[PDB]
């Protein structure tokens, strides 16, 4: 498929969108950065607008709390499929994700799906959709979906799909990170520059 | 979806239709990051109706307070996705909720608005008042700013009339005063209205 | 009503158009502007390069006559209402009377509404459409309509509005500003600047 | 009406075009000119192009004949009416032909329709329409029309039809103006700098 | 009529291309350069963008085998005359003809009409059409006709519309400027610089 | 055919496309490499940031295993064909072969086609409507077909449509060029810089 399930990849992230006004899905993402000699976000397709809002709050936070500075990266993003009359959410946490990882080549986790908003002081910001997607990555087989907690509401489900899934609710992007990155030393100093 | 009780900088619930006859709550969210030449960033179905609205009270933005536009990059959303959502124009919402961000003084959740904001900034007015309305008193919204010129159209259906305090106004400042966060930062801005 | 009718407002003109069919708007346009803090027009929507037109046209009869510049301030024009399939005038003029308020801060008559094309060197040239105008502008119910001399053939009223609303003809930009620039000093001071 | 049918006007012509498929009909041209500051060419409305591709194929021959550079003058032309599903010709020539005109500040007949294209050396050419643009132009009253001259064998027009239009044939723009231009001593000095 | 059947001119060269439904015809272009004192290419109505994907293409090819760069250069491209539904042909040879010509100023065959897409590299490649467009040319008293030598097949020259004319088909643009351009000595030096 | 379906040639490659809905297209890519004369991409229409973006990330990689740098080429990529309403996969391959071509020039298998697309360092991600454009490739015959290898298990081919073309499961562009480039001696100078 489009997608992994199980394993981490670097700047590699499950995100979730909706088709139609009913069905969703899996909308993943890669994220990559190389120097410039100052920079550009290269997106393609119909979610290009939100790629670079993305980016655009994340870029913020990333000099915020860790002082690198990336209008000196030039950072590169693709949609793994193509997206028609798909529906992103405003400034998709997943991406905002795949780029910190990117950028800090911490790996991450695919078992654990992705969906919310966000936003330039770093809080997660509601989405519209989440049925429709906890219950599409129940589809996908993914493991996890982390939501934002403002959501917690919005969330509908039989009971017996409450069960299948590990909905788990947010607020803040440090932690998405420290629910999605890969455990290690890199992680543990990434984590702490975000108290 | 939106919040209902409390106050957040950047932060305002504007009202709007949902194609037919659907008042939505309609919330937004700005901030402004200073820019390195500046702009407005804003995404989704309703992209248009934020640039048009902020570069729209740009003038009012700095010529009555503070700092001009051109220079802080302008992050706009919408808090949710809005297929067939029509919108205000120079969404007062907008205005308000910009003005809060680049003062930082809060603004009031439990209180919805609607109107369209001009460039001496008067508070012009919308249709679908009554539908709006409606939307807000079954969202639990407590008040609601609306044009004085839609005073006359406000028609609701007895027990409803008493369920939510309907507030007509005219004037941006009238906007403002209402919601922002009683304070030093406030009784100072009021006053740069003259 | 989405228009005022009675008042006399500065930065603010009663020009007319056509949507659709033959039909007919009346379309607010407002002024409002500023000493700098070069100048520029900050316009939006559909007519923004009409705008702009109107402007740099109307700049010109001010600086040269009025002794002025327009350099200097930032010309906010607006547009009232939402019309899709709307459709301009070169130069059109509600819009530079409406300026030429702004920065006189001359008062003006809401009762007059107003179609036609400013030349530089001053003229109210023709514009088409002439008849349905004068109609949006019945119901509008507005007590005249300026209109541009060389168009005086266009109208058509029927029986219904022949004697319904006082179309005035006007040839020079001033027999615009003359019916509609509310009486005082700062008019007559520059009624006399032109003439 | 949207046109004037004789005596001579600074920077006004009456050019040609079609109307949907099929209709001839005038297309009225004001072009007027202010002092810069390295300069534009403003016009709104459906027509923009040709008039951009117009004048600045209209001044290398501005230049090239009568060292004026067009360079530091800001042009502005407006289709005198209302022109939708109305398609010019490619830089028509009655629009070069206000230019010069405006800048030269020498007068023109408007008892003579025309229409052709200009080459940037100063071709005239060749362009559909002819017999359409001479009927819309019959039935104006106007008394002549210059066309390029290769458009010679493309003038069907019939018995009671001729005897009422003067086609006149030209090769280059030298020779619009000389058949367009007000005599005086202005057009003499201006005539003979095309040699 | 819209084109010349015979003699020589720099910047014009007689197109070919399909009228909406079925139908074949002439398409005469012409093409001149001024120093851009970047850059534009610059041309108007419905085949305006078949005119600056052909210009900005073919380059490669009027950078890589001879003459000049034309980023320091301006392209203005007319069609003469007017083209509602006409499907040109993509990065078009009689454009690319043009250009070349226009540029070093050397005239080209009119009673030689030509066809195709070419390639970047300069190589023709098919387009559809052909047998109506031989037609046309027919019909019109053109002399030769240049092909691209894989439109070959599809070449279905009756009875009537045989030996009436002459197909060169051709597989290099250079090969296309060899046929038309004129036998001189800048040709000459043209002609060994594309070895 | 407007398409080469057997050879080897040079900046020649058969990319896939779906075409509205279903619908698979053939799409065949040119590229052309020249020596900037700092550099820059050149494409065109509706795929040009497509190719602009598969130039991008191509880089990163020539500039790498091989240590040229192509800032000093300018890059003609051109598309073969007019169809309307497609959707090329991000940084698609079909591109970033034809390069490596323009530049290593070293000519391309032409019997096989390829989807893909390239991430920076290079892997080989998979693309959607993967089984209708095995489907056109199969019905333009050409010999055999690249794609993604992720894409493997949503190839619904059938019963019908088993055992009529190579499909090619790829991870990473040197593989997709060890099987499209030429046997010969710089592919092999080329294949030992990218281990």
């Amino acid at each position: 498929k489009l997608f992994i399930t199980e394993g981490y990849e670097v700047g590699r992230v499950n995100g979730l969108a909706v088709i139609g006004e009913s069905a969703g899905i899996v909308l993943p993402i890669i994220a990559e950065v190389t120097p410039s000699m100052e920079g550009r976000v290269i997106a393609t397709g119909r979610l290009q607008e939100i790629a670079r809002e993305a980016v655009m709050n994340v870029s913020a936070i990333i000099k915020k709390y860790t002082g690198r500075d990336i209008s000196n990266m030039d950072v590169h993003i693709q949609f793994v499929g193509t997206y028609e009359g798909v529906e992103g959410d405003s400034a998709s946490i997943s991406i905002a994700t795949a780029v910190i990882s990117a950028i800090e080549g911490i790996p991450v986790d695919q078992s654990v799906a992705m969906t919310g908003s966000l936003s330039v002081k770093g809080e997660v910001l509601p989405v519209g959709g989440v049925t429709q997607k906890i219950e599409a990555a129940i589809q996908a087989g993914l493991k996890k979906v982390i939501i934002p907690k403002d959501n917690i509401d919005d969330v509908l489900l039989d009971a017996e799909h409450e069960g299948k899934i590990e909905v788990i609710p947010v607020s803040r992007i440090n932690e998405v990170l420290e629910h999605v990155l890969e455990d290690g030393k890199k992680k543990n100093r990434l984590m702490s520059k975000f108290k």
